[PDB]
């Protein structure tokens, strides 16, 4: 498995993501180019670091990255070693137990669940419910078409989408209310 960082200072560089697209990252990310810089960024269910560390290459001040196996996080681990990246932090833990606690709040947060029923909508209540929201935060939200639009909490409005196969690709902003 390679990753490809597609922008910022790693643009270009190649990371090894083990045994188990461009197009998107590239329309999410031109979507969070003016609030990127400087940005505190939490990934929910960061996986491969795809997510993750494009924001970071992108100078997000930090990002916690958040994934609940075990071998995918500890590559992730290695991968910010070698890109020297000291700004962020991998936490090996599923996202309910995760982000049922007090919370920190973050200007943009990563949610796309390995699967949708049974994580997307809880996580997003989690998320608005225990504090891991700045005022204004940016949540991205992936999921099937045929799910529909996902309930989110009242102060939350869809901000940009994109539909491209069976996929919606969605950034969602909150109010703090
Ligand atoms: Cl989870």
């Amino acid at each position: 498995g390679q990753i490809r960082i597609i922008g910022g200072q790693w643009r270009g560089r190649k990371l090894p993501v083990p045994d188990s697209t461009d197009r998107v990252r590239e329309t999410l990310f031109n979507w969070l180019a003016p609030v990127i810089v400087d940005a505190q960024c939490l990934d929910c269910f960061a996986g491969s670091g795809a997510l993750g560390l494009e924001a970071l290459s992108r100078y997000a001040a930090g990002a916690t990255l958040i994934e609940m196996d075990r071998a995918v996080s500890q590559q992730l681990i290695k991968n910010l070693a070698t890109l020297k990246a000291g700004n962020a932090r991998v936490v090996n833990s599923n996202a309910m137990s995760f982000l049922a606690q007090k919370g920190t709040p973050h200007n943009i947060v990563f949610v796309d669940p390995p699967f949708r029923r049974g994580l997307l909508e809880e996580t997003i209540n989690l998320l608005e419910d225990n504090g891991w929201l700045a005022d204004e935060a940016l949540i991205y939200v992936e999921s099937e078409v045929e799910n529909g639009l996902p309930t989110v909490p009242a102060n939350w409005s869809l901000h940009r989408e994109k539909v491209a196969g069976q996929v919606a690709y969605r950034l969602y902003q909150r109010e703090a209310q």
